[PDB]
RNA sequence: GAUUAAUAGGGACAGUUGGGGGCAUUAGUAUUUAAUAGUCAGAGGUGAAAUUCUUGGAUUUAUUAAGGACUAACUAAUGCGAAA
């Protein structure tokens, strides 16, 4: 089934807190989650990942995706 | 036998005032770099782009450290200095 290598013991009440470092440049955008320490990185997405055009790198469409 | 004592000037003294100067000290993020951890495929830059950087892992994230600069914001029809 689903083996989520995330945290062992949760509940529906519980909050699981990640931290999102977001960098916005006129030339791009970065959405980066880590733990509360900032050490261990979970997810990484840049605008340029989501579009092939150099100019669209920053744009809201890209940021959304 | 020595004119006043200039809202003339020099000097003394008293509480201040100042981003004036010279030495020492000392901080602060920031840029750049390095280290140690992470994670991955793109970062940069532009009107678009291309030179660049990138899997030898960049950009990115956390913690330190090195090294030169620089004193933000408060900061003003405010201050000081002969001007710079
Ligand atoms: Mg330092
Ligand atoms: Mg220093
Ligand atoms: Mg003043």
């Amino acid at each position: 089934e689903v083996i989520s290598y995330g945290p062992p013991n949760v509940g529906a009440n519980e909050n699981v807190f990640g931290v999102c470092h977001i960098m916005a440049t006129w030339n791009d955008t970065f959405i980066h989650v880590t733990d509360l320490s900032g050490r261990e990185t979970l997810v990484r997405v840049t605008g340029g990942m989501k579009v092939k055009a150099d100019r669209e790198e920053s744009s809201p469409y890209a940021a959304m995706q």
